[PDB]
């Protein structure tokens, strides 16, 4: 039997985002390839390693480990087992035949939302909740500010890094005190973090954006849109590549092009003009007639010092 082991960060698959979605894959793929799926959740970082290690030794034929934070312990995992295939999702460092990095341009997916939250604000001041600084993190923001400026010149964009992707506390109480503040357009790119936010903005009448899957559900009358990145379908490929014999080691980037980002396929509260406004901008990505900035000297030189948490 073809077993996939999945290696969570603190997350948890029940974080209603990302490590849900990559985990909702692999079921999936359970069902539909006849691979074995089991999931290692990690309390902290110290947990990493034991955790592929147990997959190693119970002889699983991939190591899917979610989350940029696993690279260190990803890179000297596939060191010392060189017949061990592993993927990892949101870093790129590792240039090794045995592992695969599952790449996603969140920026396009964070500038589509972003022209939301910019065309949405009776306020002119929305908010961007972020889990973690990092490269990949940053990319959110980027996208999302970018988006904000360019659908709405005046507007404010209120920021915080949770330093957690598994806080509620942390993401409801960031939400509620940017909403004192005036937002009324909130972004997460936070993980479980997000659930919190979430919940603030549907206790105070606002508007959220959500992130990974189409969070809607959390809150039906308050989600806009979120910023799809589909950990779910990277999953299952890889776990198809598994099963055929030819998973091949590099970086495999998913776009707005492949369907591997996105807005969510809920619209319910998006006007006609705000929907049709963000599809245009969508298929301008798509067919390279813009480009979204997505790195700090890109963002900069084109809207300043306004990303407060990169520096
Ligand atoms: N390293 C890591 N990144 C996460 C986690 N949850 C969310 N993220 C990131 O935050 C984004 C928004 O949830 C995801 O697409 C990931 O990039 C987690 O548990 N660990
Ligand atoms: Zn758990
Ligand atoms: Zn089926
Ligand atoms: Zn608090
Ligand atoms: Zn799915
Ligand atoms: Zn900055």
């Amino acid at each position: 039997k073809i077993k996939i082991g999945m290696v969570t960060d603190v997350g948890g698959v029940n974080d209603g985002s990302f490590n849900q979605s990559a985990w909702e894959g692999l079921q999936r793929a359970q069902k539909e390839l006849g691979v074995e799926v089991r999931y290692a959740e990690s309390a902290t970082d110290a947990d990493y390693a034991p955790n592929i290690e147990a997959f190693i030794d119970e002889g699983y034929d991939l190591i899917i480990c979610v989350g940029y934070m696993l690279a260190d312990a990803t890179r000297k995992a596939a060191e010392a087992n060189p017949n061990q295939k592993f993927a990892i999702i949101d870093d790129a460092s590792i240039d090794l035949p045995n592992v695969t990095c599952l790449m996603f341009e969140q920026s396009q997916a964070s500038y589509l939302v972003g022209l939301v939250a910019g065309k949405m604000t009776k306020t002119n001041k929305v908010g961007f909740v972020v889990g973690m600084v990092s490269q990949t993190m940053n990319e959110f923001g980027y996208g999302y500010l970018a988006g904000v400026k360019d659908a709405n010149p005046n507007a404010t964009i209120l920021q915080f890094n949770a330093n957690s992707f598994s806080s509620t506390e942390t993401g409801k109480s960031a939400a509620t005190t940017m909403i004192t503040n005036g937002a009324d357009v909130i972004f997460h790119a936070a993980g479980g973090t997000g659930l919190g936010v979430i919940e603030g903005c549907k206790d105070a009448g606002k508007w959220a954006i959500g992130v990974d899957s189409d969070q809607s559900p959390l809150a039906p009358e308050n989600i806009l849109t979120s910023a799809m990145k589909r950990v779910d379908n990277a999953c299952f490929d890889i776990a198809k590549a598994v099963k055929e014999g030819n998973v091949k080691p590099g970086i495999i980037t998913y776009d707005l092009k492949s369907a591997g980002v996105d807005i969510a396929p809920t619209t319910t509260n998006l006007p006609k003009e705000v929907l049709d406004y963000v599809n245009q901008a969508k298929q301008d990505i798509i067919n390279g007639k813009i480009t979204v900035p997505k790195t700090k000297a890109e963002f900069e030189a084109k809207y300043g010092n306004i990303y407060e948490l990169d520096d």
